[PDB]
């Protein structure tokens, strides 16, 4: 539903974040 | 490049993140 | 280092973020 | 409230994520 359907979509674009941030790190560790 | 880019697309998705919950706290507001 | 800890910091907050909106469609399940 | 809260904490965190965010970025475009 409406924020329901925000929230979804924050959560998944935040995992995408901790995802894409994870793999910065991982290079800086190389 | 893997930490500079993966860098950039974090903050990207950051972005919608951050505008999804703006939404969010609106729809919320009602 | 300001790159490499900027980076660790920053995955904290995203973990109090993802937290705190977890909660919230808990709350907003109700 | 209750979610108006936990969303205002996923906010704020969400924006000092974006500030250490930008910070090793730059470190790094040094």
């Amino acid at each position: 539903a409406e924020a329901e359907s925000a929230l979804e979509y924050a959560q998944q674009a935040l995992e995408k974040a901790q995802l894409a941030l994870q793999a910065a790190r991982q290079a800086l560790k190389a």
